[PDB]
């Protein structure tokens, strides 16, 4: 008796909302990144026709901000930018504490370990970099033969996973700075990947809309879910066996146990033309899993909540 219901919007960005992040420490805080070169922290009220408001603007990047995340406590933000750098921000003030310089091209992805002791990034320079929180590059991981689109830390000795336009998904052992597993099977550019909260599964997808699920430990492919259209973002529910996928035609929410389509979220748009309908390119679940945030190509964040029918 549970459905996803459109609750409201968060307006304030002036470019595609490319990335979203929530935090367990601050369940009322949302972080967003945009092609408008900025990030925005939001205060969530969840009230009427204004689910929340912008509290801070994070300005400093000279190009598109592609990815962002918050530390566990929500005190700090990380951003990856096409300007070839990452920045660590003080969420309270909106200031940049540290710059991360080293990539030779667009930085497409950023993530951080649970201890918030080291930072990982992916770039169109084909490399993955490991940094200290003080902005010092420690090492560069080589193996991808094309752009790296996304890098993520696997929840659990740190293990990360990456995907790129070489159709490869890779797991790396940071204790060795070496490849742990090659996941072959994608036939198209991979836009996004993510690890299940228990760190046992990998989900990855891109252009052809094929969402491949991998058994990390066994280093094997399990099955593929057809989303039909290009997938831009994937996000496992923190508390449900649900996998949300932002696609060119809507947000498909898959139940994995048992297997069925929870929903295909498709908002009604203005009167845009069909040809020009905006779509979601970013996703984030709230810590409690009762809220799903999605950033769109019309600069708007849309908010769904799990309610009783
Ligand atoms: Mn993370």
């Amino acid at each position: 008796n549970e459905v996803l219901v459109l609750r409201g919007t968060l307006e304030g960005h002036n470019g595609w909302v490319t990335s979203l992040a929530t935090s367990a420490g601050q369940p009322n805080l949302l972080l967003s990144a945009s092609r408008d070169k900025t990030l925005i922290s939001w205060k969530l009220t969840g009230d009427d026709q204004k689910f929340g408001v912008p509290v801070r603007s994070f300005k400093g990047h000279s190009h598109i901000v592609q990815d962002c995340t918050l530390t566990a406590d929500g005190a700090y933000a990380l951003s990856a930018s096409w300007d070839k750098t990452l920045r660590l921000w003080d969420v309270a003030t909106g200031e940049t504490y540290q710059r991360f310089v080293g990539h030779k091209s667009d930085v497409m992805s950023v993530d951080i370990d649970k201890k918030a002791s080291m930072i990982i990034s992916g770039s169109r320079d084909k490399t993955i970099k490991v940094w200290t929180i003080k902005g010092q590059c420690l090492a560069t991981l080589l193996g991808h033969n094309d752009w790296v689109s996304q890098v993520r830390v696997v929840p659990n000795s740190v293990t990360i996973i990456s995907a790129g336009n070489d159709k490869m998904v890779k797991a790396w052992n940071l204790n060795q700075f070496q490849i742990e597993a090659d996941f072959i099977g994608h036939n198209s550019n991979i836009n996004t990947l993510t690890a299940s909260p228990d760190g046992t599964l990998i989900a990855s997808a891109g252009k052809d809309g094929e969402i491949m699920l991998w058994n990390l430990a066994a280093k094997k492919a399990m099955y593929t879910l057809s989303a039909q259209d290009e997938v831009f973002s994937l996000a496992f529910s923190p508390n449900r066996y649900w996998l949300a996928a932002a696609t060119a035609t809507g947000i498909k929410v898959f139940s994995l146990d048992p297997q069925y389509l929870v929903d295909d979220l498709r908002p009604e748009f203005a009167g845009y033309s069909k040809a020009a309908e905006p779509h979601a390119v970013s996703l984030a679940w709230s810590a409690d899993g009762q809220t799903l945030f999605a950033g769109y190509t019309d600069n708007v964040i849309r908010v769904w909540q799990v309610m009783t029918a």
